């Protein structure tokens, strides 16, 4: 088998993301290069050429909203006639097409240059930030990650995640679902019998409820369900449209057209939403909010509330769903554990409370860290030796699968939390070229239900007397991913497995010039870094060897008036010469560097 490295953990977040090792029977949680155990998830494109990632591109949103990208994993996996895709583009301030029915993203990366790219290439990017994050950490290279999805993630978004993983030069190993790391962060060291968790989910723009149970170290998902599509960012989409609304009540200018407008209102609503969570009172002041003319507001944490009051309740609907999918009722549950940054909301954890009849909800418990914890412990079992406890892991697919049937008929086949690795057999009779249209979710007609793909059998052989008899299985992988396979039942040896897979993912000739391109981008980023690093090396040569000069005491009392005039001007030349050329190629300074070499070296070597 592979020496996998080290195999790390990645939390890929909406708004932020996380990098986790296990290493000396402990998991590290690893700071960035600003000392952040966070990274904003965030790519921008400056109009110099240069392509920021996590904090850096964040810092200049408000400068240049139309080209720094976010909120990418609210695209990955989707098409564009998804209603939530629909909108969620009107209020991004980057540009998003439709091309093969999905939504691209579509920047400026400077000198009158459009990219269009794939969400996953967007989250690439994010990744290859986080392996590197970690590769300074542990001084050496990675090429195997976990990283976590939200549990109710789909097939596509499955993939998608997997895929991005790929293009950022990792294997993703292991797929695992964000409260059942959380949970493993919980419950890994605790002997206390089989106790029923339920692990609530909120972060930056998805819904996870698991219920499991952990005895000892042994963790079984039971029930799983929530919303890809509810989040932090939605709660800050109400109270920016809200205070648009009122700026155009007491002003009459409507902002909505100004990209920056409206991303300033962004992030000062964000750090104020934060505020409200420890006072009852924020004001949000931006200065040169619009036109030139500077804005002013105060909002209480009462209507913080009133604006997302729908939005905290809906999040009790897939947490009655789990218990009922469990058979167990509100009393049953042992503990009830937050993560993801909205949890710290007083509201959500007053409704939580209450819907537990007056239980409290555990602390101790890192909301912004623990998935990515997790993610790292499962990392170090799959790195071979480590000294993890013991633990077992049983997860489940979250969306039943079936097939279309005579109506639009959704022919149940694998039920929704079913344990995974899973597989259904099912014989078809039906010979020449068969089309299979999977589907996922619970309603019992098809048109209701989300289509995961088209699958088309084109093997068969054909009989003498007839009708073949043909073996269709649906294999969900432990990532929780679907695979395809087919068998006829007339021949021994032969069996003849054809399937087109007509469905919306990246072909493996799109993800090869994926990967290339961010080789490519790689190899420029370097060029950039060496360009810079070498002007610095002239900038300081020269400015060290005129303080050598007018230092009477060192190596200027050995020089005479004839060469002392020469170095002064050899060095003075290069100076305001270097100040004026700061655009200069890595060869310039190259040059500039010999041209002052050759004139120094004659006279310091007396
Ligand atoms: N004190 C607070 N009060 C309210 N919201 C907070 C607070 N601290 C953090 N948040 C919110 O938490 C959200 C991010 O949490 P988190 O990092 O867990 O999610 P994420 O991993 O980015 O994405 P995902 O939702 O996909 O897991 C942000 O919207 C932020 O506004
Ligand atoms: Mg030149
Ligand atoms: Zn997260
Ligand atoms: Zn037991």
């Amino acid at each position: 088998s592979e020496d996998v490295g080290t195999v790390v953990g990645i939390d890929l977040g909406t708004t932020y993301s996380c990098v986790g090792v296990f290493k000396n029977g402990r998991v590290e949680i690893i700071a960035n290069d600003q000392g952040n155990r966070i990274t904003p998830s965030y790519v921008a494109f400056t109009p110099e050429g240069e392509r920021l990632i996590g904090d850096a591109a964040k810092n200049q949103l408000t400068s240049n909203p139309e080209n720094t990208v976010f909120d990418a994993k609210r695209l990955i996996g989707r098409t564009w006639n998804d209603p939530s895709v629909q909108q969620d583009i009107k209020f991004l301030p980057f540009k998003v097409v439709e091309k093969k029915t999905k939504p691209y993203i579509q920047v400026d990366i400077g000198g009158g240059q459009t990219k269009t790219f794939a969400p996953e290439e967007i989250s690439a990017m994010v990744l290859t930030k986080m392996k590197e994050t970690a590769e300074a950490y542990l001084g050496k290279k990675v090429t195997h990650a976990v990283v976590t999805v939200p549990a109710y993630f789909n097939d596509a978004q499955r993939q998608a995640t997997k895929d991005a993983g790929t293009i950022a030069g990792l294997n993703v190993m292991r797929i695992i679902n964000e409260p059942t790391a959380a949970a493993i962060a919980y419950g890994l060291d605790k002997r206390e019998g089989e106790k029923n968790i339920l692990v609530f989910d909120l972060g930056g723009g998805a819904f996870d409820v698991s219920l499991l149970t952990i005895d000892n170290g042994v963790f079984e998902v039971v029930a799983t369900n929530g919303d890809t599509h509810l989040g932090g960012e939605d709660f800050d989409q109400r109270v920016m449209e809200h205070f648009i609304k009122l700026y155009k009540k007491k002003t009459g200018k409507d902002v909505r057209k100004d990209n920056r407008a409206v991303q300033k209102l962004r992030r000062e609503v964000e750090k104020a939403k934060r505020a409200l969570s420890s006072q009852h009172q924020a004001r949000i002041e931006i200065e040169s909010f619009y036109e030139g003319e500077d804005f002013s507001e105060t909002l209480t944490r009462a209507k913080f509330e009133e604006l997302n009051m729908d939005l905290f309740r809906s999040t009790m609907k897939p947490v009655q769903k789990v218990l009922e999918d469990s058979d167990l009722k509100k009393s049953d549950i042992d503990e009830i554990v937050l993560v993801g940054g909205s949890t710290r909301i007083p509201k959500i954890q007053q409704l939580v409370k209450e819907f537990f009849n007056g239980k409290e909800p555990s602390r101790g418990i890192n909301p912004d860290e623990a998935v990515a914890y997790g993610a790292a412990v499962q990392a170090g079992v799959l790195s071979g030796d480590q000294d993890t406890g013991d633990l077992v892991l049983l997860d489940v697919c979250p969306l039943t699968l079936g097939i279309e049937t005579v109506g639009g008929v959704m022919t149940k086949l694998i039920p929704r939390n079913t344990v995974v690795p899973t597989k259904k057999s099912q014989i078809f009779s039906v010979g020449g070229t068969v089309t299979i249209k999977v589907y996922e979710g619970e309603r019992p007609l098809t048109k209701d239900n989300h289509l995961l793909g088209t699958f088309d059998l084109t093997g068969i052989p054909p009989a003498p007397r007839g009708v073949p008899q043909i073996e269709v299985t649906f294999e969900i992988d432990v990532n929780g991913i679907l695979r395809v396979t087919a068998e006829d039942k007339g021949t021994g040896n032969k069996n003849k497995i054809t399937i087109t897979n007509d469905q919306n993912r990246l072909t493996p000739e799109e993800i090869e010039r994926m990967v290339n391109d961010a080789e490519k981008f790689a190899e420029e980023d370097k060029k950039l870094k060496e360009r810079i690093d070498t002007r610095n090396e002239l900038e300081s040569y020269a400015y060290s060897l005129k303080n050598q000069i007018g230092d009477k005491e060192k190596l200027g009392g050995k020089l005479s008036s004839e060469d002392k005039e020469t170095m002064e001007k050899a060095v003075e030349e290069k100076i305001e010469w270097l100040e004026s050329h700061q655009d200069a190629d890595i060869e310039d300074f190259k040059a500039k560097k010999k041209e002052l070499e050759e004139i120094v070296q004659p006279i310091i070597s007396k």
